[PDB]
């Protein structure tokens, strides 16, 4: 059954909640974003109003073929009335089109679903800066102390000065990056600009970055593989065998494939920075995983509460155990006594 923190109290709404059937008692069913975990139940066959940001939007229609007349897109920063609620729709840092909600209760409470986010100091200049938060929906993907991790800034100009050094070594290296999901476009970009490439992929991921508004997209990216000279894969292909076997199919156009894998959080950032990075290596293939986030790291989070400063948090991410529920229930506990809310 649909779990409480999908539902927002003195509402007909839930949030992220497509996978339950019908919810007894749901008026409209807002997506935060689209990855899968949180659009999973949606297709052709609703019959329910959806309330989104534009860009998810268009990938509800184009993707998923959701009809028309039940998505309803919302510009960001704007107060907008639903069923008679004042909402808005704040940029969440996430991937494109991903959406922060705010709600204010007709009894005066004011609630924040923060959907998935990367918590930036930049949130703290929003609309959310003009009335007191009293619940939090809170995305705690990365709760922990471990969780350290380098700015977005940061990686981007890692992978740019690694592959530009590569290929200006050896004109016939490929650049290989995968990808699972929309998210971290950046880093397939920010190469192919670098290299003065267009990024080739498959006709199913280019449909879906024509989706996301990207300014000049046309002159950025291409179905045309052979013309290119940074490729997007399968984050499933991204391995020796699966690489090895790509070069076969350029027709010895390339020797060497430089590829990255764009994670979350591994085990070595407790361990190693950024300028010291290295990869794996069998023969003219190279793999280097990069720790791009699209996460609030842990003192990202800490700081953006303790700045917000609500009344109550409820956690929306590893709410499965009882051991991660009273660990998360522990640092909220800390920075409250922290900060003096
Ligand atoms: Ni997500």
């Amino acid at each position: 059954t649909c779990p409480f923190y999908k539902k927002i109290p003195g509402t007909g709404f839930t949030v992220d909640a497509f996978q339950y059937g019908v919810v007894e008692g749901c008026t409209a069913y807002f997506l935060t974003h689209f990855h899968s975990d949180h659009y999973a139940g949606l297709s052709k066959h609703f019959t329910f109003p959806v309330y989104c940001s534009e860009i998810t939007g268009n990938l509800l229609k184009n993707k998923l073929h959701v009809q028309e007349q039940y998505i309803h897109p919302l510009p960001l920063d704007t107060e907008c009335i639903v069923n008679g609620v004042k909402v808005v729709l704040l940029d969440a840092n996430h991937c494109p089109g991903a959406v922060m909600i705010l709600f204010y209760l007709p009894n005066g409470t004011v609630i924040l679903h923060t959907g998935d986010f990367r918590a930036d100091p930049s949130m703290e200049r929003s609309l959310l800066a003009d009335q007191k938060v009293h619940m939090l929906y809170l995305d705690t993907t990365y709760c922990s102390p471990e969780y350290t991790f380098p700015s977005q800034q940061e990686v981007i100009r890692f992978a740019i000065n690694t592959a530009f050094e590569a290929v200006t070594l050896n004109p016939h290296a490929l650049v290989v990056c995968g990808t699972y999901s929309i998210g971290k476009e950046k880093v397939f970009l920010a190469i192919a600009d670098v290299l003065g490439s267009k990024v080739g992929m498959s006709q199913e991921k280019y449909k879906t970055l024509q989706c996301l508004n990207i300014p000049e997209i046309n002159s950025l990216i291409t179905t045309d593989m052979c013309s290119s000279l940074v490729h997007l894969l399968p984050m499933m292909q991204i391995n020796f065998k699966g690489l090895q076997s790509h070069l076969k199919k350029c027709g010895g156009k390339y020797n060497q494939i430089l590829a990255f894998r764009p994670t979350g959080w591994t085990h070595s950032n407790k361990f190693t920075r950024i300028a010291d990075v290295i990869p794996q290596t069998k023969g003219n293939i190279s793999i280097y995983g990069i720790p791009y986030s699209e996460h609030s790291s842990y003192l990202e989070m800490k700081r953006f509460v303790q700045w917000l400063k609500p009344q109550k948090i409820i956690p929306t991410v590893n709410v499965g155990t009882w051991k991660s529920r009273s660990t998360m229930e522990k640092y909220f506990r800390e920075w409250k006594l922290e900060a003096g809310y």
